[PDB]
């Protein structure tokens, strides 16, 4: 699809069976989802967003489906005030900006 | 301009007769830069993102060149530690998300 930016790029995604609202954020190096449980270890991981440091959980080599497109890599969990898809998975399903 | 996201999405902007780098985000509703003092009336504003809330200051109307595209509208100015192009003047430009 050619998504414009006239409302927030928000998508269906799929992850453990469920579907949820996410952001597509060219911003984000890293995808970063509300608080849910994901199978396996996680690491810890700190990021920074314009209104500071959150600490996150990484959980890696995790199964996620991106309005239809497969993905599979790196989801961060912790404090967010919306899901973000970020570059990470974006490359993944073949993601481009154009103007 | 095709612009891949294997990294960040970095221009150069052209704001108050001073080249600045900027990022691109698809996922900010608005346009927020670092602290420069730009022409004309403001009042302060509460953005979020992650990390949560910085207090800004809102200016309308500014004209601003992006990777020689010029575009007009409100233009943020504050403690964010990046210069983000958000989606208030990703529009002007006719930028779009694809794959
Ligand atoms: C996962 C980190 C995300 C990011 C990284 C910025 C960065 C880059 C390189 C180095 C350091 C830091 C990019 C980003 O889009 C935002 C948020 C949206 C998730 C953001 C960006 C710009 C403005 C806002 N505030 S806002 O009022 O314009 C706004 C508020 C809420 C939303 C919502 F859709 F996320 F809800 C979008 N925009 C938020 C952020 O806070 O940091």
């Amino acid at each position: 699809p050619q998504i414009t930016l006239w409302k927030r790029p928000l998508v269906t995604i799929k992850i453990g069976g469920q579907l949820k609202e996410a952001l597509l954020d060219t911003g984000a190096d890293d995808t970063v989802l509300e608080e849910m449980s994901l199978p396996g270890r996680w690491k810890p991981k700190m990021i920074g967003g314009i209104g500071g440091f959150i600490k996150v959980r990484q959980y890696d080599q995790i199964l996620i489906e991106i309005c239809g497109h497969k993905a599979i890599g790196t989801v961060l969990v912790g404090p967010t005030p919306v899901n973000i898809i970020g570059r990470n998975l974006l490359t993944q399903i073949g993601c481009t900006l154009n103007f």
